């Protein structure tokens, strides 16, 4: 009996979470009749963008009644969350993910975020990470663990600085800490076609489930 | 093979439905068929808080919240040319309804003409178009006076001036005389990767179609 929580953070690829990512993690846990649980913080978004001109706004969303639109309604506020109800975690990825959730593109993170992690984290429940999610996950643990994970490619050293180990990956694959229970894939981190984004995120949630079988 | 792709917002209650749209898109991509997203740009009727699940005192643009789901490639739909295109897909949502419609309002029939002429000029050319959970009777109410189609909803389309076939979720229906595809989706409270296997049925027809 599997059940995974799901962290959005708005709806929207540049203040949110990759809504492509987000629906291809759903479709891949049902797949695998893996229950899921989405949750949000109800904190308003750092900033609104209009997506057609792609620049801000002077427009203010709420994380949590964004988020309410990729979870068609069932999305929790994510200081509700009780860790023992779930067997493992999943973050699309997405702009607002960092944007929202940390300073580390504008070292702090969100605590009710931060929390909610390191209590997978410290329960020894897989958690997935896709597209700039790893950097956020990497970051977050570094204090107590040092985690591999793949953005893709890193030529700047992202994960290096922010205290783990980076592993090139291609689009359709995803990568394993098999240690640390961390899994990650690339996605929207390249300019490449929706089919082949959702390889890799097929990839990251089957490994994800064989590691709880 | 290229397929032109409509949108109606961002969000099951006042747009385009999200996981629709998305599911559509990757078969497009899986049967290496191009596509290109259209929205009208005139504001929603609505904009409905999808947490509470209530209309709210808000105003969002159409064509602006379906770039969301486009990421930023969504064109006016003013601006289609259909002889570009080999086929049409609508995925559904409660705004295709609400945002290009009267038909579901409390109190004249009407649909946005700038919608209506795009899918006619697609019918007219006999092209494929296919239409997603409320999407199929919007189409069954846009052709109404020049054909009598055959959709599926799943489990209204006497009403609008079509006829239904009952169908699975995870099937579909292909009206084979008018060229009309549909699968039923969200119409039913059913699993995701349910709602997929219908998209999944009906884009491969519409491809197995051409």
């Amino acid at each position: 009996a599997l059940n995974s929580a799901v962290i959005l953070a708005g709806c929207g690829h540049m203040d949110g979470s990759e809504i492509r990512e987000a629906v291809l993690v759903m479709l891949e846990l049902d797949r695998h009749n893996v229950n899921f649980k989405c949750f949000a913080p109800n904190k308003n978004q750092k900033q609104v963008v209009d997506h057609k001109k792609k620049e801000s706004v002077g427009e203010v969303r709420n994380i949590l009644v964004e988020s309410a639109r990729i979870a068609r309604g069932s999305v929790y506020d994510i200081e509700q969350i009780r860790v023992e109800e779930f067997d493992m975690l999943v973050i699309p990825g997405g702009y607002g993910v960092a944007k929202n959730f940390s300073n580390l593109f504008d070292d702090y993170i969100l605590p009710e975020f931060k929390n909610a992690v390191r209590e997978f984290y410290n329960a020894k429940k897989p958690i997935g990470a896709v597209c700039i999610s790893p950097a956020v996950v990497v970051a977050l643990l570094k204090d107590i663990a040092k985690v591999k994970v793949t953005i893709g490619e890193d030529s700047n050293g992202l994960i290096d600085k922010m205290g783990g180990v980076h592993v090139d990956c291609p689009t359709i694959k995803s990568v394993k800490d098999d240690v640390n229970r961390i899994f990650s894939c690339s996605a929207y981190m390249r300019n490449d076609s929706l089919y082949n984004v959702y390889l890799g995120i097929q990839d990251m949630i089957s490994s994800m489930v064989n590691y709880l079988k």
